[PDB]
């Protein structure tokens, strides 16, 4: 009918995807382990507290609701924590996912929208980097990313799953509302970070860099609204709906952001600055990352309408103790 299918649904950009499915008509249903999301953040539909691991109630679970869709957003998903625990990622992103995906075609569930990541790229050849870029990640978490999307490809060939794999490197900002945030512990993100030390909640941020081959010295990262996120989640949805093809499409505005911009913008909007401590440049890191958006705006009729800087911060900033003035 229309329950979709919300893994992971607890957390930062899950919970923001079931808000704008019940915006849509969808009655989204949670499914989530509650391991780093909050059980406070499902309030649009049903909860179902559970592990993907556990095949028995996730199977049980697409029963009872019999839902359109699965939006797969259940992951670790730390890049440091990758490297030095490998162990946890393989086991959540690679196992968890094939349990997922067992119980989607041993209960005939079919349209699976998997939330990927840019890490599947590593180190690019081209900028913006195109859906056509080889995909040679160097940490355990882009690897992991990885293997579920050539998982999905194969389920596809085996049990005719249908599904889109979407790609993006940073989800920033909040709901334009400001009831619906980003709640980790620890928080890693960078927007995130920078808020909060400005905030006096963090002491420092360090930044690694200012002799970067950049405008102004700084790395350049791809940022992108989590609304935003939410409305091409959803049209991956409709794009199964309506028939359409196996995808993977990357998510983004084509334009990338240096930390110096990031960190003036808290400033200007928020009147409060970042104590930046700038350490040395780290050899072999990228001085700009962000993805080409072409594919997307193509096969899904995708554009990001939220993802402008200012946007971004003034949406965020109200949740890490600074006010936008
Ligand atoms: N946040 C980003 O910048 C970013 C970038 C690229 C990709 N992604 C992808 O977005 C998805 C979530 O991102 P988030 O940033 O919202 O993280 P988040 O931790 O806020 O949400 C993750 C949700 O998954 C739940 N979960 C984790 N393992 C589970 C399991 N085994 N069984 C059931 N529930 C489980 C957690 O409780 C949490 O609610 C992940 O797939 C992540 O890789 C995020
Ligand atoms: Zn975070």
């Amino acid at each position: 009918a229309n329950n979709v299918l919300v893994v992971g649904g607890a957390g930062f950009i899950g919970s923001h995807t079931a808000k704008l499915l019940a915006g849509q008509g969808y009655a989204p249903v949670v499914y989530d382990n509650l391991s780093t999301g909050h059980q406070s953040a499902v309030r649009w539909g049903d909860f179902v507290e559970g592990d993907i691991l556990d095949q028995a109630r996730l199977v049980e679970t697409m029963e009872k609701y019999a839902p359109v869709a699965v939006i797969h957003f259940a992951a670790s998903a730390y890049v440091g924590e990758s490297v030095e625990d490998p162990a946890k990622y393989y086991r959540n992103n690679v196992g968890g996912t094939q349990s997922l995906l067992d119980a989607c075609r041993l209960t005939r569930t079919q349209n699976v929208i998997f939330s990927s990541s840019c890490a599947t790229y590593g180190v690019p050849s081209r900028l913006p980097i195109g859906e056509g870029e080889a995909q040679n990640p160097i940490n355990p978490y882009g690897r992991t990313k990885l293997i579920a999307e050539h998982m999905l490809a194969d389920y596809a060939v085996a049990y005719g799953l249908r599904y889109v794999a979407l790609r993006y490197f940073n989800a920033s900002g909040a709901d334009i509302d400001g009831e619906l945030g980003e709640k980790h512990d620890p928080e890693t993100h960078l927007i995130p970070r920078a808020m909060m030390a400005a905030a006096g909640r963090l002491d420092v941020l360090e930044v690694y860099g200012d002799d970067y081959e950049t405008p102004d010295g700084t790395c350049i990262r791809d940022y992108i609204h989590v609304t935003d996120l939410a409305r091409a989640h959803v049209l991956a949805v409709e794009h199964l709906k309506e028939a359409g093809g196996n995808l993977a499409v990357n998510l983004g505005t084509g334009r990338g952001t240096s930390i110096r911009e990031i960190v003036q913008s808290i400033g200007r909007l928020t009147g409060r600055s970042v104590p930046v401590a700038m350490r040395a440049r780290r050899a072999g890191d990228p001085p700009a990352l962000y993805a080409d958006p072409a594919l997307a705006a193509e096969k899904l009729g995708f554009h990001t309408v939220y993802s402008d800087l200012d946007t971004i911060i003034r949406t965020a900033a109200p949740h890490f103790g600074l006010e936008v003035r």
